[PDB]
């Protein structure tokens, strides 16, 4: 449906108790899926699944200030699968960001960009057939 690269503006930024919804298929042979929440230029949470890292399958997670990355978070519970459709729910709590895939917790990521107003874009890219994405509050 959607074209990749996608751009989801978030409008006043984020804020506790908003969940974001991502839905779509990963396409055969796929390499990374991206998803960026932008401060300006400024990625407050970058959230990487890489399906071949020296033969590997990880999720990488980071921030990037002032065009500089910081230090990676990785998490090897990898749930994604080639040619199949996924769910990516972000809830948006007071101290992290908590991602479940397919309705299952998968990580939680600690505010480094604490301007969570300021945070006001979402960017989805990668190797993927984009659905839909929306946002609501629980
Ligand atoms: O930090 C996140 C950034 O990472 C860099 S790569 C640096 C390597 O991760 C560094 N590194 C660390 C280790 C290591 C860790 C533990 C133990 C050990 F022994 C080794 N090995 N290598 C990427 O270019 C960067 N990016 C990805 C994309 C991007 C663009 C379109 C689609 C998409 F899907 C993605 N745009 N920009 C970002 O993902």
């Amino acid at each position: 449906p959607l074209i990749v690269p996608y751009n989801l503006p978030l409008p006043g930024g984020v804020v506790p108790r908003m969940l974001i919804t991502i839905l779509g298929t990963v396409k055969p042979n796929a390499n990374r899926i991206a998803l960026d929440f932008q401060r300006g230029n400024d990625v407050a949470f970058h959230f990487n699944p890489r399906f071949n890292e020296n033969n590997r399958r990880v999720i990488v997670c980071n921030t990037k200030l002032d065009n500089n990355w910081g230090r990676e978070e990785r998490q090897s519970v990898f749930p994604f699968e080639s040619g199949k459709p996924f769910k990516i729910q972000v809830l948006v709590e007071p101290d992290h960001f908590k991602v479940a895939v397919n309705d299952a917790h998968l990580l939680q990521y600690n505010h480094r960009v604490k301007k969570l107003n300021e945070i006001s874009k979402l960017g989805i890219s990668g190797d993927i057939d984009l659905t839909s994405a929306s946002y609501t509050m629980i």
